[PDB]
């Protein structure tokens, strides 16, 4: 059902937590070689979401299930909020400037956790 994809669409979202967190500890560890491939396998985690998330919002929408729509609508909001930041941290690590990938690396643990928080409601709504 959409509802065992939304369970889908939330392990890769948080395999991609995952995935930041270790990339994180590196960072600050000073290992460039890993956050680069972190950071690689970030933007596949992060495709991927999107990729689950738009046939969810699009079935939900298909479906008539208005509560779900708004929720998603909102979700899809933070996670372009997200992708954005997370490109500004990439073009960081490449320019090789390492205040604005600390600034852009916390900003993203803030859209993080407001996701979090709408994707609980999504899960029940569903
Ligand atoms: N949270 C977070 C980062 C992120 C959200 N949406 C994204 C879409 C694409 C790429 Cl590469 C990255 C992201």
């Amino acid at each position: 059902s959409v509802k065992s994809e939304y369970a889908e669409a939330a392990a890769v979202g948080q395999e991609a937590v995952a995935v930041f967190n270790t990339m994180k500890a590196a960072f600050q560890n000073g290992d460039k070689e890993a956050v680069a491939q972190y950071l690689a396998r970030l933007a596949s985690l992060y495709t991927r979401h999107e990729e689950l998330l738009n046939r969810i919002l699009e079935k939900a929408r298909r479906e008539g299930n208005k509560e779900a729509v708004t929720l998603m609508n909102e979700f899809t909001a933070t996670f372009q909020t997200g992708k954005s930041i997370f490109n500004a941290m990439v073009a960081a690590f490449k320019n090789g400037d390492d205040d604005s990938f600390e600034s852009y690396l916390q900003a993203l643990e803030k859209v993080t956790a407001k996701g979090e928080t709408l994707a609980d409601q999504i899960a029940k709504a569903l």
